[PDB]
């Protein structure tokens, strides 16, 4: 019928728009809104959990519903930096989105936690068709909980670490090193007394660099969190020049708009430094 196929025609219209997300962010924008419109949201510009009743949280949807994820953290990561109010609604948006992803593709997972389950020991039984789901809602928890504050970044602490280990038991590579990228951040960003460790930091970096040598978003994230703490000023300014001098090439093709992104933030990183005097 007229919704059952214009939610199939929104999905392929969604993941052509994502397929050209190097674009710009009106094209992320398309995605979401589509992407949306076939999990049986109204259309609108307010949080999902307004918009959307009872979206299809099926086997059969977890892939999109992971990838809507991945792609509300992109828009926000990729273009509202710039924008405290807005980053902060929007990383929670894919933290909800990312919520449903992981019931979506894990059943023991939605049945543990009806059971009273907590998150801490219901997500380390999530199985590989979770690992998208627990990975991109970790990245999204995790950038929307550190722009809050510390407050709510050590709340969120412990169910952070639990679901990228998990992550890494099930696949250290999964999404270019990605795993480790996480916990290279992780361990840079927690102080010591929270658990933080600059040599499991570099640890992690470097592993991830090894499985993924061209992901630029790795080295950023070490000139930003890692370099910093480390008050190693020539190694910042190093990290963030090879990034920007990387060749498109070097990189896969299915992450060139991402890497695009993260040779923005290095110039922006380092326009940040001069302004605010770092080092
Ligand atoms: C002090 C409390 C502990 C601190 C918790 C730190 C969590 C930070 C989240 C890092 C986000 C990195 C996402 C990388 C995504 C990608 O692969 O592009």
């Amino acid at each position: 019928g007229d919704a059952t196929a214009t939610s199939a025609s929104s999905l392929e219209s969604a993941k052509a728009a994502w397929e050209a997300r190097g674009q710009g962010k009106d094209k992320v924008l398309e995605a979401i809104a589509a992407w949306e419109q076939a999990m049986g949201c109204t259309a609108g510009d307010t949080s999902p959990k307004d918009r959307c009743s009872a979206p299809p949280t099926t086997t059969e949807n977890a892939e999109t519903l992971a990838l809507m994820t991945r792609a509300i953290y992109f828009y926000a990561d990729g273009y509202l930096r710039g924008d405290e109010k807005a980053y902060l609604d929007y990383m929670d948006r894919a933290v909800w989105w990312g919520e449903r992803a992981l019931i979506a593709a894990s059943p023991e997972f939605g049945e543990a936690m009806r059971n009273k389950t907590k998150y801490h020991e219901a997500i380390a039984t999530v199985g590989i068709a979770g690992l998208p789901a627990m990975y991109w809602y970790a990245t999204a928890l995790g950038k929307w909980a550190r722009a809050s504050g510390f407050g709510v970044l050590v709340g969120q602490k412990d169910d952070i670490k639990a679901t990228m280990t998990r992550a890494l038991e099930l696949d250290p590579s999964y999404y270019h090193g990605g795993p480790h990228r996480y916990f290279g951040a992780f361990y840079a960003i927690a102080p010591g007394f929270a658990g933080g460790d600059p040599d499991k930091s570099q640890e992690h970096y470097q592993k991830s660099l090894d499985l993924a040598p061209y992901f630029l978003g790795t080295k950023v994230l070490m000139a930003e969190n890692l370099a910093t703490k480390l008050d190693d000023e020539e190694m910042f300014d190093r990290l963030l020049q090879e990034v920007i001098d990387a060749d498109i090439s070097a990189a896969p093709a299915e992450i060139h708009a991402e890497m695009a992104i993260e040779k923005e933030k290095a110039v922006e990183l380092q326009k940040q430094k001069v302004a605010e005097d770092w080092f």
